[PDB]
């Protein structure tokens, strides 16, 4: 189904605030570029994470806006609440397989967490979301939160543009 026809998620985590402001910004890009009211954030800490994770329809679209923390975090709980989905037998095998599909951005500290932890928690959400049987519409897109402030903007506004490509094609 058309991606200007589709429904779209931004689910976003956020504890110092600024993956919030950051979804707010994709939203407006997607919302101006597809000439779409049908674009919906919700923040993962307020959400019922089952309703969404467990069941998906085929005009739905999910983005998964995520910063990393090395700490432990709500987000933590996000990532389990998904392997649970993937792991309980009482739900069905590849339950998201209806949904049209997902792409995952992921901030993160390459200064201070280059290596196996740089956006490790939004890697382990597209794995994840995957194996819950949603198509993936985009490779990850990682950005760098310690760039200049132009560049972080600059590279969440390629990855939102990258997206609407691939959606189309
Ligand atoms: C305590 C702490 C731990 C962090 N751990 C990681 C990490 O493990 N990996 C990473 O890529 N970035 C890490 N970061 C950088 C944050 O992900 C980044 O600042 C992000 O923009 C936070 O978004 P928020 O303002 O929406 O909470 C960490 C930052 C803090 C303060
Ligand atoms: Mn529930
Ligand atoms: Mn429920």
């Amino acid at each position: 189904t058309d991606i200007s026809a589709c429904s779209i998620n931004i689910f976003y985590s956020t504890l110092g605030g600024s993956t919030q402001k950051f979804a707010e910004h994709v939203a407006d890009r997607i919302r101006s570029s597809l000439q779409t009211e049908l674009v919906e954030i919700l923040n993962l800490d307020y959400i019922d994470l089952d309703e969404y994770f467990s069941k998906g329809n085929s005009n739905t679209v999910y983005l998964v806006l995520l910063p990393s923390y090395a700490i432990e975090s709500s987000i933590d709980y996000f990532l389990s609440a998904l392997q649970t989905t993937i792991d309980d037998f009482r739900i069905v095998a590849r339950p998201l397989e209806k949904l049209r599909g997902f792409a995952v951005l992921g901030f993160g500290d390459f200064e201070q967490y280059a290596g196996d932890l740089f956006c490790y928690q939004a890697i382990a959400a597209d794995q994840r979301l995957a194996k819950l049987g949603a198509q993936r519409i985009a490779p990850l897109g990682v950005v760098n939160v310690k760039l200049e402030k132009a560049q972080v903007y600059e590279a969440m506004e390629a990855w939102t543009d990258l997206f609407l490509q691939y959606a189309k094609e």
